[PDB]
Parts: structure tokens; sequence; C-alpha cells
């Protein structure tokens, strides 16, 4: 009959002061284990209740899938999207922009033979780039970036940006730094205090100016798609999004206009950016950390699919070693360790507790990837907590790094084929030779917040 418990707040802060913006992950899961799995957090004025572990995080998001149906906020991004934008939004708005969403990615080869060629394709790319570098020791992350973003830009620009574009970069940095500041202290310190910090100098102002040039660009970008759209014959997305818009005009109350156009392509081009990369990243990293697995993916690889032919998707179906290490890689990387948060459609009742209508939610996804319940030595990284005696890949109930429920990543498709294709394409032509000793080399994050940084580092991939 009433809220889940937890720490004492004071008017305004909040708890914040039982909290520590640098590691918001690990002052939750510590606040945790004096009231439970599922606590009440104020941050700020913004009152949450915590869910930590699978069982908490399944029961909620799937149990009750519809009563935790809702979008809670991120006060940085929300600071461009203003509840615009599928991925924002809510109710009405929130269904209609969804189903479009869904539908037009699928018709544009999404989940198809049509966006596994462009993949295949994005990633020769990928592999030229990589020999331009002659086994040189670089930075691998605007390779990775650029690569990954031009799939979906394909599918919502019309094509792909050239490797070369002085703009494209500007972009993949807007990108970079936004996922960055929103995983710092600040970051942290902002979701709490946003409606005073928003006007105060500091980072967050910076933060503020990389979302404005990412609208700016998009809105550019709709612009000359609408003077020079072919109502019969859409090119993209946003010639998609148009053309119900025009179907829509006469309608009162349609959710079809400019701005929820230009804040969903801004949200998918952003989503379907920095995560896979973050994710690609990441597991380079823990490749060269673990010779022995990098050994095992090149041994499948080879026996699989050889060193002539492109890799394809369905190759993972015989590769169950590889899918194990892709599985691991998202696990350990958790690069969304509180999803993006959630809230109560309507009064609830869970566990015993009341949640009244409007409750923000905190589905800690990190604390399911590492449920010791679930994952044998979940501080390790290791692809064997995904497979079983022979060697056979093994799904688990808490690899939930796509969050699971009704507002769940339905980007999970083209992002699981991008991690596949990408990772085993590499791999087919290069072997990861790191600057350091492998014992050396330091895989913990250099930040967490909204999402989880891995430290920068630079690498040569040498021809196998
Ligand atoms: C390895 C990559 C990715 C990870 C880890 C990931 C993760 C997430 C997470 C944790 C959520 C929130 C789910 C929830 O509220 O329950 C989400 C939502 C979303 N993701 Fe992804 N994602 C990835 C890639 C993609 C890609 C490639 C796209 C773009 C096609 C994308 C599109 C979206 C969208 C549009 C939403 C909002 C859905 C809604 O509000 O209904 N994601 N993602």
């Amino acid at each position: 009959g009433k809220l889940p418990p937890g720490p004492t707040p004071l008017p305004f802060i909040g708890n914040y002061l039982q909290l520590n913006t640098e590691q918001m992950y690990n002052s939750l899961m510590k606040i945790s284990e004096r009231y439970g799995p599922v606590f009440t957090i104020h941050l700020g004025p913004r009152r949450v209740v915590v869910l930590c572990g699978h069982d908490a995080v399944r029961e909620a998001l799937v149990d009750q899938a519809e009563e935790f149906s809702g979008r809670g906020e991120q006060a940085t991004f929300d600071w461009v999207f203003k509840g615009y934008g599928v991925v924002f939004s809510n109710g009405e708005r929130a269904k209609q922009l969804r189903r479009f969403s869904i539908a037009t990615l699928r018709d544009f080869g999404v989940g198809k033979r049509g966006i596994e060629e462009r993949i295949q394709e994005e990633a020769g790319f990928l592999i030229d780039a990589l020999r331009g570098t002659g086994g040189a020791n670089i930075d691998p992350t605007f390779f990775l970036s650029r690569t990954v973003s031009n799939v979906i830009s394909s599918i919502v620009f019309g094509d792909r940006f050239d490797y070369k574009d002085k703009e494209f970069l500007s972009l993949l940095r807007m990108m970079l730094g936004i996922f960055q500041f929103t995983s710092t202290s600040t970051g942290q310190l902002y979701e709490m205090f946003s409606s005073v910090m928003k006007h105060l100098p500091g980072p967050q102002q910076q933060a503020f100016q990389l979302l404005q040039g990412l609208e700016d660009f998009i809105a550019k970008k709709v612009e000359h798609n609408q003077r020079t759209l072919d109502p019969n014959s859409p090119r993209d997305f946003i010639d998609s999004f148009l053309i119900r818009m025009q179907e829509e005009e006469k309608n009162p109350n349609t959710e079809f206009y400019l701005k929820n156009l230009v804040m969903t392509t801004l949200q998918l081009f952003i989503g379907g950016t920095e995560t896979v990369s973050t994710t690609l990243r990441y597991g380079f990293l823990l490749l060269m950390k673990h010779p022995e697995v990098e050994a095992k993916v090149h041994e499948e690889i080879d026996r699989v699919i050889g060193k002539n032919r492109q890799p394809k998707f369905e190759d993972r179906a015989k590769m169950p070693y590889m899918e194990a290490v892709i599985h691991e890689i998202q696990r350990f990387g958790d690069v969304i360790p509180m999803s993006l948060a959630r809230r109560v459609k309507k009064d609830t009742k869970f566990r015993d507790f009341f949640l009244p209508k409007g409750t923000e939610v905190y589905p800690m996804l990190g604390s399911v990837l590492r449920d010791p319940s679930f994952f044998s030595n979940p501080q390790d990284f290791n692809p064997q907590h995904f497979l079983n005696e022979k060697g056979q890949f093994k799904k688990s109930d808490a690899f939930v790094p796509f969050s699971i429920g009704k507002r769940n990543c339905f980007g999970e498709g083209l992002a699981r084929m991008e991690l596949f294709l990408f990772f085993t394409t590499v791999m087919q032509n290069f072997r990861l030779k790191s600057s350091q000793s492998p014992k050396d080399i330091d895989v913990s994050p250099k930040h967490v917040g909204f999402a989880t940084i891995p430290r920068n580092y630079t690498m040569s991939f040498l021809p196998r």
C-alpha cells in the first residue's frame, strides 16, 4: 500500500547526499544492499523506483509489461527532444511513431536480405579502410563508428556518407561527445538538477551544442528531401514519414508532423550509431585482453567460413562460439547500464508495493547482466557464460542488453546483424595487436552513467 522503501530524502536535493554522481550504478547497488532489490531513490526532485536483478526487472517489465510500458525521462536528451520522437514519447504519440518506425525500417530492408547486403558492403569498406592503415597503431573509434553509422544512415537518409566527409566526422564527434557527457559525473548530476542546470554555465551547455548540431543537420536533410520528394517513390525513412505527413495534413490530431519526424530521425541516427559502435570498440579491447578467445574465434571462422567468401548472417547458426563471444561482449560491456527510464502507465501494485501512476522506474539492466544467480563469474569476461558442456550456444534469461517488454529496443534485429557481420568479417581478415601487453590492458570502464564507455586505446590490425 506504500512505495518501495529507501533513504530519507531532503527537499529538492532528494538523495543527492547519499549518492555519487560519478558512479550511479555502484551507488544504487549499495543502497540496494540495504533496502532490497526494489527501492525508491530521489534523484534531486525526481522520485524513482529502482529495480535490481533479473527477477525484479522481468517481473515488472514483462509480467506487468503494460503497467510498466511508460517512457521515463533522460534530462540531457530531453533538452532537445522535449518529448517528441519515437524514443521519448508516450501514449498515442509513442504508439503511432513506434508502429510506423518498425514498419518503415522493415520496408527498407531491416531483417531482410536488403539490409544484410548493405551491411556486408559497408563491412567490405571497413576492411578496405583497415588495410589502408597498413598495420599501423591507430585509434579504432571512428573507423568503427563511420562504418556502423553508415548502416542506419542508408535507411534514414537514402544512402551512405563518404568516409572522408568532414561533416560526417563532425556528426560522429557530436554523438561520441553526448554519450560521454551523459556518462560523466556532471551528466548524472544534470539528471537530478536539470531544472536549474539547463540555465547555468558548465559542461552541460557544451553538451547541448552537440545535440543542437545534430538537430540542425537533420532539419537540413529533411528540407532537402521535402524539395525533391516523389510522393509515390520514397528513397528513405524521411520520405516515408513525409508522405505519411501529407496523408495526415487534414487530421488536427495526427502525430505525423515535422517535429516528430525530425526528432524520430535524430533518435534513430544516434540510437543506431553510438550503441553499436561503443559495443564494437569495447569488444575488440576485450579480445586483445583475451588472446585465447580470439584464437578460438579464428578457428571457427576458418573452419565454417574460410578465407575467401564474405561471412553472411546465416553463418551465425554454424558458429556457436562466435555467438557466445558477442553475447559475452554485450553482457560485459553493459552499454546502457540503467536502460532508458520507464514509468508506470497507471496506479500499480508490484510485489506488495504501491506505485502511483506516473512513477519513474529505473530497470538496472547491468544488475541483470551481472546477476550472480545467472552467471557463474559475472565480473569476468568469459564466453563460457553462454555455452553448455559440448560448447554449444546457451541462451540466458538474464541477457537483456536491449532490455525487455513493451518499449524494448526495436533496433535489436539490426544491431545483432551488425555485431555479427562486423565482428566476424574483421576477425576473418585480421589478428589484433594491442599497443600494450594483454596482462596490462585495463578493461574497466572509463565512465559509467547513462552509458558504459570503455577506456581510450590504440591497436593495429595485422593481416592474416
Ligand atoms: C548494441 C546496440 C544497442 C543496444 C544495447 C540498445 C539498447 C537499447 C535499450 C536498453 C533501449 C531501451 C529499452 C526499454 O525502454 O525497455 C533501447 C531503445 C531503443 N532503441 Fe536501442 N539499442 C541498440 C541499438 C539500436 C539500434 C541499432 C537502433 C536503431 C534502429 C535502436 C533503436 C532504439 C529505439 C528507437 C529505442 C526506443 C524504443 C521505444 O521507446 O519504444 N537501438 N535500446
